[PDB]
């Protein structure tokens, strides 16, 4: 339950804040007055240079439930992502980020948003979370770069 949950949330900004990745983002989201919710981050994770993702800076909320680091966090991009492993819904599906799969009590916030960083440009065809993206992504690779690109545009900074 929670407070185990706390403890851990509370370390991981500490170690972040030390050190992260130039470009991304996490911090936790603002409980009104002073207070806060570390159950709650909302981070950015920037498109890798050399791909088609580049100059992009794509948001997705972290939801933590009292598992922690029991369960992994839901992670959801807002709005969601044109991608083959992102749900309509924004949802991500990374094998770290399933209990029964590869998920980990160690694994670092850091370890996650890389994870998903590079998940953007080698999409899982394993794993069709989104249809369309994926139907796209077999049958017309050309149109599925133009789809990506435009994306990259729409939210790089300005």
């Amino acid at each position: 339950m929670s407070g185990i949950a706390l403890s851990r949330l509370a370390q991981e900004r500490k170690a972040w804040r030390k050190d992260h990745p130039f470009g991304f983002v996490a911090v936790p989201t603002k409980n009104p007055d002073g207070t806060m919710n570390l159950m709650n981050w909302e981070c950015a994770i920037p498109g890798k240079k050399g791909t088609p993702w580049e100059g992009g800076l794509f948001k997705l909320r972290m939801l933590f439930k009292d598992d922690y680091p029991s369960s992994p966090p839901k992670c959801k991009f807002e709005p969601p992502l044109f991608h083959p492993n992102v749900y309509p819904s924004g949802t991500v599906c990374l094998s770290i980020l399933e209990e029964d799969k590869d998920w980990r009590p160690a694994i670092t916030i850091k370890q996650i948003l890389l994870g998903i960083q590079e998940l953007l440009n080698e999409p899982n065809i394993q794993d069709p979370a989104q249809a369309e993206a994926y139907t796209i992504y077999c049958q017309n690779r050309v149109e599925y770069e133009k789809r990506v690109r435009a994306q990259a545009k729409k939210f790089a900074p300005s």
